[PDB]
DNA sequence: CACAAATCCATTGACAAAAGAAGGCTAAAAGGGCATATCCTCGGCCTTTG
């Protein structure tokens, strides 16, 4: 929902796409952002665990 | 009981090191942007089909 809260104070209608084809975006990565920062007790940083 | 050598006491100079104290440099950690739209089961639910 925060994520989504940003997706739309970005989201543009003069290009004409899909609100959900650009929110969709900001929604996975504030979620993925989330489990790698706030989901193990000893915390890794992002690119650690992309890796 | 009187005079000179022997030896604990304290500074000087020079200085090697230990301790920081910064400045610089990476790599590491954080942050940001992204523009087609949208699996399997089960079961209601309703179209079609007879």
């Amino acid at each position: 929902n925060i994520g989504l809260m940003k997706a739309v104070d970005k989201f543009e209608y003069r290009r004409g796409y899909k609100f959900s084809t650009y929110a969709t975006w900001w929604i996975r990565q504030a979620i993925t952002r989330s489990i790698a920062d706030q989901a193990r007790t000893i915390r890794i940083p992002v690119h650690m665990i992309e890796t």
